[PDB]
């Protein structure tokens, strides 16, 4: 499924992100947005052979087990598959492992790169929350 943006915003709002570990929703909105095209499908293969998955390109290096990504870790409990879903429970709630491990958003290099220290409060403007 690709989202709206405001489609997103309430989805990601409903699931617990807004303010998550300080970071308001226009932060999660925008990593999306760059992440992902907002796109639940998306997936990316990394040089070291992980592969990034769904609407917040979670990869399988360390979140999630996709069978094929050697010597790695499974932080999440859950196959890559269930992050491509319409319904991104499994996305949200693997976010929120990821954000609480020292970090913050910082682990997501499209947020580090386009979102931090932009006006994120943007990617929300207009939205019915
Ligand atoms: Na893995």
């Amino acid at each position: 499924k690709v989202f709206g943006r405001c489609e997103l915003a309430a989805a990601m709002k409903r699931h617990g992100l807004d303010n998550y570990r300080g970071y308001s929703l226009g932060n999660w909105v925008c990593a999306a947005k760059f992440e992902s095209n907002f796109n639940t499908q998306a997936t990316n293969r990394n040089t070291d052979g992980s592969t990034d998955y769904g609407i917040l390109q979670i990869n399988s290096r360390w979140w999630c087990n996709d069978g094929r990504t050697p010597g790695s870790r499974n932080l999440c409990n859950i196959p890559c598959s269930a992050l491509l879903s319409s319904d991104i429970t499994a996305s949200v709630n693997c976010a929120k492992k990821i954000v609480s491990d020292g970090n913050g958003m910082n682990a997501w290099v499209a947020w580090r790169n386009r979102c931090k220290g932009t006006d994120v409060q943007a990617w929300i403007r207009g939205c019915r929350l």
